């Protein structure tokens, strides 16, 4: 109920419908969407937690304008905060179970890789790779960790799997994915090592492959940023 | 503005502990609670949600959030990692002569605490420069993301940079400890100055860890300091 | 000729001609290379230095023995003080010249690499691949530095392009990953992010030890083509 | 090895080049080198080549050796390796993990180390501090319990400014150096709790971070107390 609100209403800010600037009051949301008061109430909330829309002072909603440092500071705040749950995972030590599931993950990644270096399931990298980083969170074993790792990555253009969609399935991208997959055995392989260190800066490391991504798509491929929802809508980004 | 008297009304019941970790939270029951009406009441219950202290039911309502030793001692290193970011990203990208101004105006001002004993510490105007110091660090980079994800880490009551540092906890121990945070304040800025990211990051992050100290110093030898400290009435 | 004398000598100790435990003197090598004695001490010292032979009380050499973790130990050293060289050079500054050419070795480093990894020069990449860690650890301006840096690459087993005929599918397709960590070594020095720098410089550095543990557990006929390595017992 | 022709050159030597007595900069020949030890050429050509190997000269391309010359720059980047060295062997103990015995010996340093501070800020005793701050280090390199690692860390630690208690001599016992021990001694606490905790990350910083008061230290002695560098048996080497 509330969860259908989010995914309409999210849906409209990222594709520019209600624009950045533009402010919103529970009743004027609610007759856009045709939707109860309850749910829209859990949506405008929802959404000024994940980052999308602030707080006006005396009430109500406002649409966020982001620039181009937001995203990249976005992709470095995730990055940060997956090498803090790797590198607590490596020196508190993870349970048998946690690591059999993870390392499941990784082997099930390695399924999608073939002979040549373009034979790569776009898709199912996609979907797996948000697995991967899902369970890394909550390797440590801490709720505190898990929580503020998902937040982070909850926030604008901050998603794991954001920077591979579907329509963007390029030939230079999928080289790309042989490289971060090396990343994703090297972070569990660095747990298993008790090697914080190496841990923390390969997930670091990990997270600037969107960035990357990010800066190869404006420089060399423009027609793709229509593909990240949102991207397109920060003026800044040349 | 901001909510107005209902957000903090709540949000002392929390922190007080009359509302305890675990008490479910609905609409109706907290508007007969604070004798407000349902708009009021309802931007109160989200705004507490956004801010980390309630969590939402699956069915509809709220939660108030339990914390544990394990939460605190999480909250004090994600402080640190981000108040480390803060610090590396000033490094790198280099500081307008304002904003070095003003952040090394604070470190001389807080120099004036310490005499020549060990213990001669002025704990209460250490405890309101240090809060002073630790938001002008996390503005200096110039990133209003940076600045926000860093002010968001230190807002929960035991994750403040000055949290362990209350007016009636100024025991001796915790005064000769000032001295080493104090040259951690001036290494953080050098480093800054320097170029040292790597640096800036390392020392921000090793000078978070002395609020777990501290904290650790209290369960182990002053166990009647808890109580005084602040945000430990959310804890069991 | 002190050069001379250090590659041929080297060799011997390496193919295990001259076997660890063997006790060395400055007339008996020289009689061993026919070279002129001069050269033979220079050789005999630096081989010393590069951590080959140890000196024998009242002179002479003696060629060490090595293990698996003595060459675990070597490339971590070797990535800790590369990552000192490129986090400095973040740190400090760069000069355009020095940049400029740096830049110019990892343009050379893409021509190893076509389309697909089918036809990748194994052979060039190994030639330049030494010259970008040469120009790395120079990249800071500073001389203690360098030489701290080009000591543990001296080092036993811990020498950058660390392999003609152990050209194989799999290190062809790891030589991509590797030249991606070269442009983000760079591109961090560039934008004064040492941390970066530092991170990535060890990493790269773990590539050897990833690929020396891919030989053991899955391919050990390559292990003669890797010099000196088959006189390590693991 | 001491008792040998050879090693008694090394020694004498080493000695002419640490006094100043051969400065930075002066080429050294086997004949003028024989003649000033009064010892014959084979010892000679042993010893040149022995600190050459240890860093204190330079080999001429014509043939010969130079006295190893070095400048502020040189300290400074000595202080880094170093750090980074005994970094490297604080993060492997920690992630290996330390024996029982091992972690008990060098705790008890740290414990006979605090024994060295009184109730003023300046009550420390400087020359007991210098003498156990050496076995401290000593017992850290060796933690992980890697040969490699250890010979390491003890080459790093090898020129006479870049030793753990180089900045610290009897002669330089100043208010200022007195005050930045108690910090010091808090840094070698972090680093043996950092090894027990198993984080390396910690570990690592902290030993970085502790090597660079000798850089704070020796930056204080030339913009601040310039008389004290010739105090300094190990800054004699310096040119400018
Ligand atoms: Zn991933
Ligand atoms: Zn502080
Ligand atoms: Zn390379
Ligand atoms: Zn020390």
């Amino acid at each position: 109920h509330g969860g259908r609100a989010v995914i309409e209403l999210r849906e409209k800010i990222l594709s520019g419908e209600l624009p950045g600037g533009m402010r919103l009051f529970e009743v004027s949301t609610a007759e856009l969407l045709d939707i109860s008061r309850t749910p829209v109430r859990e949506a405008l909330s929802r959404l000024t937690e994940e980052g999308l829309l602030n707080r006006l002072p005396g009430g109500g909603f406002v649409v966020r304008r982001f620039g181009f440092a937001d995203v990249v500071d976005a992709i470095e705040v995730r990055g940060v905060m997956e090498g803090t749950a790797a590198r607590l995972a490596a020196e508190r030590g993870v349970s048998k179970v946690a690591l059999e599931e993870i390392d499941a993950t990784v082997q099930q990644l390695d399924l999608c890789f073939g002979d040549r270096v373009d034979d790569v399931d776009f898709d199912g990298y996609a979907a797996l790779n948000r697995i991967f980083h899902h369970q890394l969170a909550a390797l440590c074993g801490s709720e505190m960790i898990r929580r503020e790792v998902e937040r982070a990555s909850s926030l604008p253009f901050a998603s794991p799997s954001a920077f591979l969609p579907d329509k963007a399935n390029i030939g230079a991208f999928r080289r790309s994915l042989r490289g971060a997959q090396e990343q994703h055995k090297a972070i569990v392989a660095a747990i298993v090592a008790r090697e914080g260190a190496r841990a923390e800066a390969v997930a670091r490391e990990h997270s600037r492959t969107a960035r990357t991504n990010l800066e190869y798509m404006i420089r060399e491929a423009p027609e793709l940023i229509a593909q990240v929802p949102g991207l397109a809508l920060i003026s800044d980004h040349h």
